[PDB]
């Protein structure tokens, strides 16, 4: 694809506003945005969790307005929604201590968005090559030792929702040409969640040659995780507990040969 | 609106400057800036949080000399006042270990303020959806699991002192295109307070367009939550601790058509 | 004040140097530096810090050289922190943190605070507790009321003396301070550790967006600081903040004003 | 040599892209990317740790097309791989409080990388001079009591995999001149792993001269090595964890006299 | 006066060289690593001994004999074997029941000068009743302002081996022919923070586009790396430090 100029009048820009919601396992009908309890197997060889405790990818197909030119994404706004309901240190929580308030959702973190042309390309990675991943989740398959470091046969696409686990999959970098993603992996049971929100901060989607993600059959494409943390029930049994992230793009159409 | 000139000379400026009282609870007459104690439901659907040991937005709608012109907000100068009121260890709080100073105020905190032309507006998101919220509060109503993550009736206005708790509310992404706001939740029991003051920081509050926000009917609305951790008492019992926050913000006139 | 031209020339320029100590409580004649052990009171209405206990703002008023109305601009400004690899002792009467282990060092609830004016700096009282009694000695908010936990406008003064002004109860007040410059940071919990940072080789520009630095009335510069690094922790537990001096340099040119 | 012009045109550029996998130790067939469990000496002269718990430098020697002309690399983009992976709490790991979830991955990192035109140069020091280092592992020889500060005998190329332990070795500052390296040695046994991932961020390999490394026999060197810290098992025993890192190097052909 | 630099090819030359740790070396196995340390059981009696306490390390660099002056302009450093602070396998303690050695941590001061003479030091104690060891050079005649500044504790870093580290600063009223920068970061449980790069350039030049000029060719690099401490089996705990390395680049000046 050879990429010409930008087309100009006020009919040549458009924007995708939208949100997309977590899926961190939804145990029952009262824990949207919740995973179910984590447990630990005893073995590398008995790992086999629960569909319902596994976070997976969030990803959303937008149409755009049909168009040779494509829409090319130029800029985006982005931020985690509900962020002080991590406030609420009331509700069945463990206290801290003798008369303390509940200890607040903490611990592991993924914060991660792309935008991109076409669907987000991931490359599988396990921590432990003998997982067993539990049906309705698609995950490296013929998975060997090697697959704890790089197996090369482990490519996807981001093209489903509840499906892709966070766990085994990354954005692979070397492919995803038509995408810019961004991610922070925070570990430690007890890392406090740093979450800014702000309606004035834009970044630029566009290359070093001054190209943004091209739409291909004018179809934009976001992804999405915001596992904020681990919720601890007065038990504690803990959970991760995950926020819905808002984007907003500017997009201008651009001729290409 | 079509926006246009900015006025010039000298009648064509003006200043406001104020504090926001934080709005902890107020659980007794000695307690103004603290929440009541916090204290745990044993379930979820028992959640039930008594209105002093919520926490709630600050608002201020601020009227501007009578005025097609607007004033338009051009910088904001702010401060938390008080920051070293955290210093006092040795008023009824919690030995560290024996022989110990008090435990400082720490934990969880929410630094919030926002400058519009129009009252902020807000997105509810609960922690738990079957949580009662109290009366004398404004909440999201016809909650379901979903709101949780997002659900998009609730929508409101950040309208009325004391009353939207921080807890279920957000600045709203979706809208808020006159508002300028900021907002870090820092989140973990043990989270230190880390507070800069200084007289010689700007905010410019103009956006891509070199637009300010521009005040609807001559009113400027200023928007803050400080809750700074919480303070823990001899027996263990914790209280979140606020503080008021400076806001200094210029304005100039404008022309729209 | 209408500012006009800064004067040139050799005549024209001056520089002040000198180190603020810091001002902890120093409960007795070989504790200087040091506050009193710190005790807890049982309940809010029974706060009566003694007055070793309670770090002070330290202030020093700098006299210029004797000055058409010529008033000295203050520009630039170098500061840091005087002995910084004093809190290596961890040899000294300190609390093991385990058995056989090094003594825990200073660490916990730091503030660090600078300001450079032509005129005192101005202070706006904040209380953590209205009911809290301030000792004999101390300049403290009077006539406290519960709102000023959170904001009375009636407490207001000058940062005019030494040893006076407790760091708890008194902040820069924002709707003031036009001709001082001012920077602090408070770093609360009790297990923070001090980062701090020397060199002689970081300036800070005092001019305001105008280009405009303090003006000092009647041939003064006023200099503050607070620096507690955080709370010393001995054998048996007990537990008092540890300041450490403040130099500064700060360089002035000759203004003219209307 | 002296450098002269860039070559410009058709095929003056070219790209290498990889990934070099981890070598922690793997102690069986089912743990690549592990080191062996670390076991403590109970004395200074007694340290002998065993092979696989020491990992090692990886290093991978990219032949270029054939080429006096040199290629000179410009640009890097590099990420570590598999980041998600760090999520997998449920197997095998030790609860962090009474039915918590698994301890993730944390304590001592290091993230290190370096392209070359050449063999990245060594420098030994050791923790302690006395240890006894493993067969199989090309670590400093001759130590002495200031092998612990500086002995400028210990010198290497990293020219071999699997080989050279990363506790002996560092990249020699006094040596290097055709290499570029950068890393961080993050220590503490709690320090969480923060690890950002992203496609949109270079790093220029140009030095002030405006020269990056020149290709000596048209084989680029590339150098990683990513501990990302430790993980606990149910009873306690501790393994170095480590992760594949990915490298995209532009590079250009530079006329050398 | 400082007047102009003299160009061409003889005009610039370059010192590379690396300062080992002083920490205190109480045997023979020992370099790079204090005494373990003891605590007095009173201020007043606080008498640490000589290898229990780091000191500053410090190099004196002859420069090629040249009225011209050498000036200092660029400086490149790192700490030298920070991966050498991985091995927790050596006599450390364990972090929990069969856990690793616990790595070094705790206190840290990472400080280095580039100047034209010796580092200019001033005196701060934390305990004045402190009784510093024969052969440490230590503030004299100390008395409780000590504490916070007494004037009269100035020194020059002219000895290795001897200025202990928690005795002295740089003056910052003095040193114009210096540039240094340190960084203290206490508690004893802070993680070490350390970067290496051979692509980082510190520029020495002043606000007037001066360097340090090398008093009778002579270059001056003073450092202190005590990177935490190493707690062994038993919990006895001992400062631990690192080399530095130094690349300097000067060039001629003249001077009036």
């Amino acid at each position: 694809v050879e990429v010409l100029e930008v087309k100009t009048g006020v009919d040549s820009i458009t924007e995708v506003e939208c949100f997309l919601t977590p899926e961190m396992g939804d145990p029952d009908e009262h824990l949207r945005g919740f995973s179910k309890s984590i447990s630990i197997s005893d073995t590398f060889e008995s790992d086999s969790p629960n569909r319902d405790m596994l976070p997976c990818y969030s990803v959303a197909r937008i149409p755009l307005p049909n168009l040779i030119l494509m829409w090319e994404a130029v800029t985006l706004k982005t931020e985690v929604i509900g962020v002080t309901s991590l406030m609420n240190v009331h509700s069945n929580g463990q206290a801290t201590h003798d008369n303390g308030a509940g200890k607040p959702v903490q611990g592991t973190s993924f914060h991660f968005f792309s935008v991109g042309g076409e669907a987000l390309e991931l490359q599988g990675v396990l921590f432990n090559y003998r997982t067993k991943y539990p049906d309705g989740t698609i995950f490296p398959k013929n998975a060997t030792v090697q697959s704890q470091v790089m197996n090369t046969e482990h490519k996807a696409y981001l093209d489903k929702n509840k499906a892709y686990p966070v766990e085994c999959w990354v954005p692979d970098p070397t492919r995803n040409e038509n995408t810019r993603y961004f991610g922070t992996l925070t570990g430690g049971e007890n890392v406090p969640p740093v979450l800014h929100i702000t309606n004035t901060a834009t970044t630029v989607l566009l290359d070093e040659f001054g190209v943004g993600p091209l739409c291909k059959g004018d179809n934009l494409y976001l992804s999405a995780v915001d596992v904020c943390g681990m919720f601890t029930n007065r038990s504690g049994y803990q959970q991760w507990r995950g926020l819905s992230r808002y984007f907003k793009v500017q997009l201008r159409k651009r001729r290409v040969k």
